[PDB]
């Protein structure tokens, strides 16, 4: 017969939940030890950056019970990509806590079809469908009780890869965070791709886009990519990367692949 | 860790390839062995009633090939319900295809988000989204080629189940096809339902809807549920069963299932 | 040349800004003289039942400030119907607000395209897209703050129109309030609609609906049709009628307009 | 009271019918003297490329009949950008041909809303809604029936402004035509917009984009743009700008409107 469907397998540490890290005054990770979920708390509502697994839901739910933020508090969700493993549990989470998506066209559109008919993937990688409340423009402010996030636009691993910046404070003195969204190409096609035809142009814009964020402290999707432990608790950022450091060893990767693929 | 996303596996059977089964002088069987996709053609295009699993997307085009379909002339998509195992590949046949599909408004809104946040199902069963092109209402008749198709709204199975009758003809003399959902509510609560309030007396309303149709052929999406069996060709509609004996013994089994959850 | 497009023009009293009037201990009108908005305060949020024209969304967030409801309060937003007169401004209050719309499958496709494609107006009268964030069934129960919300089917006017019923309190002692859509055909098509086939069966048996409807106090979207006067204030619900004076007058007009469509 | 709804009104010459004017060997102009709709046959079908007025879709059918193409021959649907005056009869069209709509995700997010929540214009200019089909990448090339349309985008206008091009005959010999949308700002704040934060820089890209397009003919949405004139007939692209006379035209003003802007 026919193959039958397979669904998405990852490691276990993906899974593996863990309690919420202070990153800043407001800013969480409520994540797992190997998947970034941020909360910003703010006066008037909490804020949540990408979801992780769509099996997420609930654990994430029961961090922010633990910050004291109830399903109603949640005001809006910021995305960096619209992929299954960032993206998963955001048509759970409209439902269960009322919250609006902010997200650019790019990545409303692939959010609005659960990540199918994917330009690399197909329809391997799907999940719920979501529908986007909030269309943002490249360089756009949204303000949430006071804190402002800018959007940068970043596209290559996704066309609508977004990366998120806003000032936080510890302990009073001020400090720049910038969440930006993976710069790998993770068996793409590179060149003359026909689904994306302009996939170089967009990598090499968006490694200059990384090295100019205004960041103080790095945070990726994926913990590893910016040098993250968390699971060591209050030495996690101990050897996170640079924006520079961190776009350097993503266009080095970049060119080798590129070279590789000529061959 | 947390769970794995486990698929939808389905039974050998339901992936197993057949040749177009010769239903009249324009209706044809052209999906598997135990899973019911139809093929009407006309005079200007074709129109496909179902489609199976998602992954039978190719099976479905080489058939249209055989009768000498090409991809072009398929104009119309036709649902009986929106799960995975009966309109999984409409999103990819959309897209290779450039037909339209049609539902109603039940059908659609669930179509329109993968068959994700299902009344009974939940999150279980996915498959990529598709959107609908023309709204239908109860009775409306659909005509393609001077074939017109007529719509029997029969809510049980999901809230947008319908069925499609159409007059074709066996060698000049005319005969009455009826294309009727699934009337079975597996592993459903049906007493006290909070997703689905009214589902008894929907039950009972399409029980007698489909007594009442217009019919001298029935089919279902499931060719063991009217008793079909296209392995044994053109001996496939020996034992296939009426309207009557269709909703009788599908109202025989609802009773005692409802008395069963009583208890 | 080709005719210009002509927009949707009323009479100068459903424009006629009016101050909050209260209905029970916590159901205010804030909408205008000829047009029923009613917000539902609650311990955990405000529901809004409508809005009326698409220019009444800042009159709307005036008088929630007046009642102390700031836009971020507002949680829910409740539609009887989707027309341009009564679901005008939902697209505005949604990004200014970041509430919700809950409505049924039809009611959420004609919102999800502005009114458009009318079964009988066709693109005549239209409105600002919105997107429903919960799927509603018949006799669903929607609970906010402690107060339940029941949706009642009464298809008619549109195929997705829907009364909502609450119990409230006047000073201590409960009260049942029943907001039904019209139940009207204005210039509609009653016999051999090929957009509504079975628009008679679904009018008589919505009819039978509001009178079953569990009803201390009526309010309609018009108030004329339930013979409300909001411009008296206090009292405004004296000549109000019943569930059973409203869908007996009803029906005896589409009797005769049913009988002159005969002729 | 309020101030009633007022529509989109626009000179009598935007609305005046013509007969299809012959550009090359399969590309026609359908539209009306001073609203663009070209029209493309090939051997497996026509494309479409904008509409005009929403009330243009009777006037582009007739046109089409004149050249012998079917409403279901229609196979596709491109827009250079989702305004009202010239992607208005998209949703009718779609209806009664059965074609389908590419666009970029910007495009595709405005047309799903009709044009409503536009960055400068807000609500004042909507028109039905319409869904996209195919999601285009800048550069792509979409080919129906051999000939092969190449998308550019050029963004400013509206975020989603793509130029489309492909290669013609003119009695055998090739004529590389271009179609390109406007590049102009009409009351646009250019400086400092929060809705649309870099402006200025896509502004500045796409006047680059233009003049390096390939183009022996070059046409607009608007034909006085290019200085086109439908209504002499054969002498029409006597007068017709190049890419760079068009392009450089477009910088200076847009130069002196943001001076002009400072003061």
């Amino acid at each position: 017969p026919l193959p039958q469907l397979r669904a998405y397998t990852v490691d276990a540490s993906w899974l593996q939940p863990m309690a919420p890290l202070q990153v800043a005054d407001h800013t969480w990770q409520i994540g797992t030890e190997d998947l970034t979920a941020l909360l910003v708390q703010t006066a008037e509502g909490a804020v949540l950056l990408d979801g992780g697994m769509p099996q997420m839901a609930g654990h994430l739910l029961d961090n922010m019970k633990l910050r004291g933020v109830a399903p109603q508090d949640l005001r809006l969700i910021l995305l960096s990509h619209a992929h299954a493993d960032h993206a998963g549990p955001v048509a759970e989470l409209k439902r269960r806590t009322g919250a609006h998506v902010a997200a650019n066209a790019e990545t409303a559109v692939l959010l609005a079809r659960g990540g199918s008919n994917d330009l690399h993937f197909g329809d391997g990688i799907t999940y719920p469908p979501a529908s986007a409340d909030r269309i943002i423009m490249d360089g756009e402010v949204v303000t949430v009780g006071g804190i402002a996030f800018t959007a940068h636009f970043m596209p290559g691993h996704t066309p609508g890869s977004t990366a998120w910046t806003w000032t936080d404070t510890r302990d009073g003195k001020p400090v720049r965070i910038a969440y930006a969204d993976s710069l790998s190409a993770p068996g793409y096609q590179l060149k003359g791709n026909p689904r994306y035809p302009r996939l170089i142009e967009d990598y090499k814009r968006s490694f200059a886009t990384v090295r100019a964020l205004p960041c103080d402290l790095l945070l990726t999707p994926h913990p590893g990519a910016s040098n993250w432990n968390y699971a060591v608790g209050s030495k996690a950022s101990a050897e996170a990367l640079t924006c520079n450091a961190y776009a350097d060893a993503a266009e080095k990767k970049f060119d080798a692949q590129l070279a590789r693929e000529t061959a």
